[PDB]
């Protein structure tokens, strides 16, 4: 048959059940770079999708195919290429978000008055979030626990293709095709890449499973390590049922606790809360959400997304999502906690917009859920579940070295005065060469004060 496989999401040939089902077989992307041209997402994520792309393009090619990177939108361009090679079906891995889940009726409709099968699967998540929904979303972590320790186990990792079986239908190559499908670049795309560095984060499958097995064998924690699974399993370089049970594999040579199924169970327990949640992403219209009266200060938010908030933990924590594209999940609480309840008191929906721009593992589900649990906007109510923009830091890392790296002109600042700037001698500044108002910002907020406010307020709405 003339099948394709639409590499939207699940950028792996590990685990692939729509790849077994689609195997003449074509594996599209659809880009359109003027969308990319106009994305609000800075270019860390992007380089992780290019790289990502470049990844299978080249695990492709030792298989005598090529992936087919599209340009356009996708409604526009699938008839086109449906009629141009005679596609006899299109796989696609299911998206359990509703923006997508709505586009993706669209083409399976389209495909339908048009002749073309669809089938989906959906390899994203462990389990079908719509079985757990059946037995209104869960709203806590237990209750989601309850009922998926009521549900069956989820699937086991899916079987592999075979470098034979690829060969038999290997697509029509031509010497235009690195040029005509070929994966596109930064500057294609819109992004200035002078003096662009190597990247912290390398996209692709065969980075992530490398990691997997480097993750398996074993303050630096808010560094990036080379262990790190998150940004490729929000973009599917790695599976996230191979790594459930490649996890249980090691835990039962060294029955399973949650603990080493937090990353993935909070991912899921996300994934369940926002498949039929419409507006997920927003406070309003949002039956899951409390409907909190969140402020509106456009100079906070900038200062806050900036890195210029005068509280060296929070501006370090900003400094490295900006620059690398991750940051530890306890560095994300404090940051959600200083702009949200804790101090700022706006809305979890801006940290949502700049975490997407600038974290590669920001999804509609795991990001808007992360925010409303800080917020205390949804599946939480403890209020007092709370960090100091100051103790949290010095509690992370006594030694200040973070925020020497990724603040360094607070470098010679002491430990006992590194988190709380403004109250330090003028001749430790000195000597630190770090003037108090002009070198760094001075707090915008005093944190005693506006934290008693704000818990009060949280009170009262809880009323």
């Amino acid at each position: 048959a003339s099948s394709v496989h639409w590499f939207r999401k699940g950028l792996r040939l590990h685990d692939n059940p729509a790849l077994l089902a689609a195997v003449c077989v074509r594996c599209v992307y659809i880009l359109d770079p003027w969308f990319a041209a106009s994305s609000s997402v800075g270019i860390n994520r992007w380089r992780f999708l290019l790289q990502s792309l470049e990844d299978l393009d080249t695990s492709l090619r030792k298989l005598n195919s090529r992936l087919f990177v599209v340009r356009g939108q996708p409604a526009d361009v699938f008839p086109r290429l449906f009629k141009e090679w005679g596609v006899t079906r299109l796989t696609f891995e299911y998206d359990s978000e509703p923006f997508g889940k709505e586009r993706d009726a669209a083409i399976m409709k389209m495909a339908k008055e048009a002749g073309v099968e669809v089938v989906t699967e959906n390899s994203h998540t462990l389990y079908d979030l719509d079985r757990i929904i059946e037995l209104k979303p869960p709203l806590t972590y237990k209750r989601f626990q309850a009922l998926i320790s009521r549900m069956e186990l989820p699937k086991k990792p899916a079987v592999a293709v075979s470098s034979q079986q690829m060969e038999s239908c290997r697509a029509e190559i031509q010497e235009n095709h690195d040029d005509t499908y070929g994966v596109p670049s930064l500057e294609e795309l819109g992004f200035p890449t002078e003096g662009l560095g190597p990247a912290v984060w390398q996209g692709g499958e065969t980075e992530a499973l490398a990691r997997l097995d480097k993750h398996l064998e074993r303050a630096n924690s808010l560094l990036a390590s080379p262990t790190g699974l998150s940004p490729y399993l929000r973009f599917g370089c790695l599976s996230c049922r191979l790594f459930y049970y490649r996890l249980w594999d090691l835990y039962k040579k060294v029955t399973p606790p949650l603990s080493l199924f937090g990353q993935l169970l909070w991912r899921e327990f996300f994934y369940t809360a926002a498949t039929n949640n419409p507006r997920f992403d927003r406070m309003e219209g949002n039956p899951i959400c409390i409907q909190i009266p969140w402020d509106r200060n456009p100079e906070a938010l900038a200062k806050w997304a900036e890195g210029k908030t005068g509280f060296p933990w929070i501006d370090a924590i900003m400094t490295q999502l900006r620059q690398e594209g991750w940051i530890h999940h306890l560095a994300r609480h404090a940051v959600a906690c200083f702009l949200t309840r804790g101090d700022l008191w706006v809305s979890w929906e801006s940290g949502v917009r700049v975490f997407d721009e600038l974290l590669l593992d920001a999804d509609f589900s795991v990001n808007a859920g992360s925010w409303m649990w800080l917020s205390c906007s949804a599946f939480f109510q403890q209020f007092f579940h709370c960090y100091c923009p100051v103790g949290f830091g010095r509690r992370t890392d006594p030694s200040g070295d973070y925020i020497r790296r990724y603040l360094p002109k607070l470098k010679g600042f002491p430990s006992r005065y590194i988190y709380e700037p403004w109250n330090a001698p003028e001749s430790v500044q000195k000597a630190a060469k770090c003037i108090i108002g002009v070198d760094y910002p001075r707090p915008i907020v005093n944190h005693a004060e506006t934290s008693r406010l704000n818990i009060e307020r949280m009170k009262q709405i809880y009323q």
